[PDB]
């Protein structure tokens, strides 16, 4: 398990449903 | 303007709708 | 099989369409 | 700090991929 | 201004030119 | 074997080089 730092819960928010993307993608 | 994005398979089906979540939070 | 998602406004709708080539894309790699 | 976050991530492919994204975001957001 | 991104392999190169339609796009 | 992606704006260029290193990353 890692940590990504991330300043905005706009970017915080995006970054989440990023990473869920790329593990539906896996 | 509402418009519907047809998308084979249920994987980019769930991927699309969180782009399209994300894009929202940027607009 | 086939799928349909709703979006609000002709602009977000042509950035998901590429968005979508290029998921497709990257998954026939 | 009241609006810094961490996103938990699985896997060190993925957290490096994200990283990438979050440059990527804040790119955009300039 | 244009600048030229050097990319290995004809696949990746095509997947980064729709990447480049959807950024333009949403740059609009 | 190695191509010229041609980008107009330094932004797309950062943005599209952060993006090729993520395709490469998934790929390995």
């Amino acid at each position: 398990t890692y940590y990504l730092q991330v300043r905005g819960r706009e970017n915080f928010e995006i970054l989440m449903k990023l990473k869920e993307s790329l593990e539906l993608m896996e």
